[PDB]
């Protein structure tokens, strides 16, 4: 192999593409583009409002500002990653001495994009939707040779005996259906729903796993890691295909400016949440510095939380001790990334790699265990936030009930539905229908006109298309919108 | 004369780098200006001010807003600096190990715009100072000494042949008055949060010049530049030290300022119109022939009419993803040819217009964008209720928290050292409430003071009365407004 990341850092578009050879400065500007895209996009201003640990109530951090700061580590983690590489002189061999500008902007963007997918109320929203998912679709009978009672309760989908082709496709649809997760709901949110047709190297950074939703049985030994969760959903299946083209990666790679993005998620998670929970009154600076020493056991805490400590006992004592932590650790860990980046930068390019750049038994991974640690058993298990989470499920547990109606409907019903508007034997389901974003409704048509009308496969790919929309609609709200809606289509309120 | 390496000063006022430093070195420390701003909660806090409808989430907010307006800034500092290099005039300007913390200047610059407005923005504004020229009148000591002065506190009211003293009473009065988001930014990220930032980001946030205090017309050489408040009374030595490290003359300005202020402008008025439509007031097509309307090869054909023409993804998002582009593509190069055509006025920072201020075609479409928003969206009976529920709200808490401002010398002065007095249950607990920043800075300033001397009581007045304004100007919208709800025990 050679690593040349002229052959990464892609900027064509999947439509209307730029063509042809360019100046520095023109890849420059469309990169740009690309960056005024996203910090224009309703997606990221829906982050200002969905709950990141605690209940909206102004301080404590949302989606948006802890996005904002992950996009902070990324941008040091790049300038680190590629100084060290001008320091090696090693930049013009690599291919990037004309792509640094790109580079780092890559890894910002998909930083700040980072939880775009992600449902209301998180990783509850996620739960809620499979759970519900997998009560009307029960993809563990669809494991192995169809089953005579098969659970699942739509006709269509049901394993029937001796199409084996068609089975194969119900199998991948349900299995599918029940595996709803914020990075391949990114993906088709970026694609197929805010059409905003980035770079294909931008919508690289954004693939953080590399499992097909569809995947069922255990992951390949070489790859555990990457495919930890689902990536991508059976509907992006063609566009991710076409993306592994542009970007040159093997089956189930990933692109390299993600290890880097992943790494800055991580740090500013951990100390970020430690901050917001002192904000909270949960408990004072000398109670969670007491709580580290404890839980830890010259060497690196001494460092980073130690000198933290002490520099914070001689402006604010909780400003200064966060101040320092916060700096302290990412003058450990940030040289730390990009060290291992640098040093595993033929698999990480090839996409192979099968480790995180912090993920270790190394003292750094130690360092990030313990914050986590010390969230979890002091601030996530605290009864205001855990009572959040509860309602969040119920909201939307809820929201899904309320529109079960719309995919009760047979095609013909439901297709009649989308093609006359307003059906008079169906008031219900057809103001429920009106209710739909129009964006996710339109990708609904769009995706069913292209199906070959007359094929067995059709209800198939259609109730599939179906539930797809309405996980789309679902995914799509805010925390307080998601509970708004629930309150006043239970009529609780007006 | 221009040597961008006299004012991208990389220096601090406290604990600053000394001595000679890499490139790089100084990037490193232009990043850790980055870190501090991004991390700092005074920026959490824009998450939730609004910005111009109420929050209830595809509009944007305090933060949102700043984030457009910071890709605006980072947009046309690379235009400039584009266009410079293409002049081969980036080395003769001390640019060219610059960049980086130019552009970073910028864009952080545009971040923290806002960070000073008070919950309600303009109507707070109004609020606190209504509410406080009812208290002291500075009307009345505009000249000789007035025997009825409406003014209700005894040390600040002109007293008869004491004119040294007089002259500070006046200047308090007038600056107590003319709370204004800017100079309270000056002072919020310098005096309250003590960030430490360097030299140079300060200086992009001093957007005018004019003292608080100042009273009379300003000069006809610098109108534009002390059109409102920039920094009040006591950030007024900061300020003095700012000058002398940024090169400064006398009510000049930061250059990069001028960039900051172009983005603003730009992404303001774009961006209220979109959330206009979306907020259902308006269709597209109704905008288009407002805007067409209100007009009268032309800039509009261009921008305007071709964003209408591709518009015809969904509609709303097309039009105004191509009504940005194609904004941002004339206004940019227009603002970055503006700033290098203007350099050396820039650079003294005496330039008395904006970037975009004109009767250029440029700023006639910012105009149009203005018009049509002021018109047909702030004119909603919603923004309208909103904007005078704000001032009721502001009002309201000045009100509550009055009687810590009744209180004479001698008894504030025991509420702050005893924390709590057993005569004064009232305010002792008023006080209480008040945020251990705001009231750490007051001790901080008080104790700096002449404590024998006449003018002390007027300095503690003074800096008590910027101790409450510093209380409910940190205030986000909907703290402030519950606040007022529980302490008016309408709620419990
Ligand atoms: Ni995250
Ligand atoms: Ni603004």
């Amino acid at each position: 192999a050679q690593i040349d990341f002229r052959k990464k850092i892609n900027w064509h578009r999947r439509y209307r593409s730029p063509q042809g050879v360019k100046t520095e400065h023109e890849i420059l500007r469309i990169f740009e583009s690309d960056r005024g895209r996203i910090i224009n996009s309703p997606a990221i201003r829906r982050l200002q409002q969905k709950t990141q640990v605690f209940p909206l109530e102004a301080a404590v951090r949302t989606r948006l500002t802890h996005s904002m700061e992950v996009q902070q580590v990324g941008r040091y983690i790049a300038k680190e990653i590629l100084s060290r590489l001008k320091e090696l002189k090693l930049l013009e061999a690599y291919g990037l001495d004309e792509l640094t500008g790109p580079f780092e902007s890559i890894v910002e963007m998909s930083c700040l994009m980072h939880d775009i997918g992600n449902p209301p109320f998180g990783h509850f929203g996620e739960a809620a939707i499979n759970d519900w998912f997998r009560q009307r679709l029960h993809p563990e009978d669809a494991e192995s040779q169809p089953l005579t009672d098969d659970r699942c309760s739509v006709a269509a989908l049901r394993l029937r005996d001796g199409e084996e082709p068609l089975n194969e496709l119900r199998r991948k649809i349900r299995q599918d259906l029940c595996h709803f997760e914020g990075n391949a709901q990114g993906i088709r949110l970026v694609h197929t729903l805010m059409r905003m047709n980035l770079t294909w190297a931008q919508v690289g950074g954004i693939l953080k796993y590399t499992r097909p939703a569809w995947w069922r049985g255990e992951t390949p030994e070489t790859h555990h890691y990457l495919m930890k969760k689902p990536g991508y959903y059976l509907s992006e299946e063609a566009y991710i295909a076409r993306l592994r083209k542009e970007l040159n990666l093997a089956l189930y790679s990933r692109f390299p400016l993600t290890w880097i993005m992943e790494a800055a998620d991580d740090i500013s998670y951990c100390v970020a949440d430690l901050e917001d929970a002192v904000e909270k009154r949960i408990f004072t600076v000398e109670q969670l510095y007491h709580h580290l020493h404890e839980a830890w056991g010259g060497s690196l805490f001494s460092l980073v939380v130690e000198n933290a400590w002490e520099k914070s006992r001689s402006r604010s004592t909780e400003d200064q001790f966060f101040m320092y932590l916060r700096v302290n650790t990412l003058n450990k860990l940030v040289p730390y990334a990009a060290q291992r980046f640098i040093d595993n930068l033929p698999a990480i390019f090839a996409g192979t790699f099968n480790h995180a750049l912090l993920e270790d038994a190394s003292e750094c991974s130690d360092l990030l265990k313990l914050y986590k640690n010390v969230a979890v058993k002091h601030v996530f298990s605290h009864p205001d936030v855990e009572r959040l989470e509860l309602q969040g499920y119920r909201v939307i547990s809820g929201l899904l009930e309320i529109y079960r109606p719309l995919l009760s409907l047979s095609l013909s019903d439901f297709t009649e539905l989308v093609e006359k508007e307003r059906v008079k034997r169906f008031p219900i389901e057809s103001r429920l229908f009106h209710k739909l974003s129009t964006r996710h409704r339109l990708a609904y048509v769009e995706a069913v006109s292209k199906l070959p009308s007359d094929s067995p496969e059709f209800p198939l790919w259609e109730y599939y298309y179906r539930c797809r929309l309405l996980q789309d609609y679902i995914s799509g709200m805010t925390d307080l919108y998601a509970w708004d809606e629930y309150r006043r289509l239970m009529a609780v309120e007006q």
